[PDB]
C-alpha cells in the first residue's frame, strides 16, 4: 500500500505537469 | 490495496501511451 501510494503520488506530479501543458 | 495497485498499474500503461502521444 505504501509503495503504491508513493509511486502514484510521484505520477501525480507528472500528470499535473501534463495538464498544465494541455492548458497552455 | 492490491485491487487499487493493480487497477492503477493498468492505468499507468494507458497514461504512458498518452505521454507518448504527447511527445509526438
Amino acid at each position: 500500500t505504501e509503495d503504491n501510494a508513493s509511486r502514484l503520488e510521484e505520477f501525480s506530479k507528472e500528470w499535473k505537469d501534463a495538464s498544465d501543458k494541455w492548458n497552455a
